């Protein structure tokens, strides 16, 4: 076949030696690489910018005439990346090259066919602070329709987050947002954890870290981020192949979905980052 979907809850992915690159989530959906060698064990596979191999013992064959693969489209307006059948976000405008209502496919969200995508947030140096002030990131709780957060009127926390251990604040508002539902999941709302801390794979509410209070759950998750991603050399939000996302979440797309909360952000704040 030429796609196929992860079966376990999570599987490695490894390089050429049998060394592990990284690790995506079940139902991800990975393409089969015909410029390297395939055996009945291991196929030579892309996913999220990574060319690696994957156990056949991982995976299942798919259809592409039946079963969901994950595409890119335009409205017209904004291009969106449909990472799930029901889910779609937003990654770029629309570029004049893209025909609307048509499906795209690419191993990065980068490189189409015809056209080649900036999505700078993606690959933005998160130890620049954000240009928002503490007031501006307040406001876009109610220009996005951001009802009973826990992340309201925090904005002074995340700048303080910001200033104190030198990560972007949009960015700790972002990954706050997509990760945690804008602080309304369970593990936020139970263990003041909005960035899924220790929220592993296999059993993520119980194996969540716990924060004391909102704040000091901004700040210490800011912290962890500080010392186990940005001071180890991962310092922007990537994919598959380089940045947090290698480590950080099993979905592929966990770079991008953050990305594109801080796109959205910025837009309806005025574009000042
Ligand atoms: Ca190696």
């Amino acid at each position: 076949a030429a796609y196929y979907q992860v079966v376990p809850v999570t599987a490695n992915v490894y390089d050429s030696d049998g060394e592990k690159l990284s690790y995506i989530s079940q139902g991800s959906v990975v393409w089969l690489d015909k410029d390297r060698k395939s055996d009945d064990k291991r196929l030579a596979i892309t996913i999220s910018g990574l060319s690696g191999y994957m156990k056949t013992e991982d995976l299942q064959a798919l259809d592409a005439s039946k079963d969901f693969i994950p595409y890119y489209e335009s409205d017209g307006h904004r291009f969106y990346h449909y990472v799930a059948q029901n889910a779609s976000i937003p990654v770029a405008s629309h570029l004049s090259d893209m025909e609307v209502g048509k499906k795209y496919y690419s191993a990065d969200g980068l490189h189409f066919d015809g056209f080649k995508l900036e999505n700078p947030f993606l690959f933005k140096d998160l130890t620049e602070a954000t240009n928002y002030s503490a007031e501006e990131l307040d406001k876009v709780f109610s220009l996005l329709n951001i009802n009973n957060s826990l992340l309201e009127n925090k904005g002074a926390t995340f700048k303080e987050a910001e200033e104190h251990y030198h990560i972007n604040a949009l960015y700790l508002l972002a990954h706050s947002a997509l990760q945690s539902n804008w602080g309304r999941s369970k593990i936020a709302k139970d263990k003041n954890n909005f960035f899924g801390i220790t929220a592993y794979d296999t059993t993520p509410y119980l194996s969540a870290k716990t924060f004391d209070d909102v704040d000091k759950g901004i700040l210490g998750a800011t912290k962890w981020i500080k010392e186990n991603y940005i001071d180890r050399g991962r310092t922007f939000l990537g994919n598959k192949a380089s940045g947090m996302n290698v480590e950080y979440a099993s979905d592929p797309y966990w770079g991008e979905k953050i990305a594109s909360v801080m796109m959205k952000i910025n837009e309806k704040l005025g574009g000042k980052d």
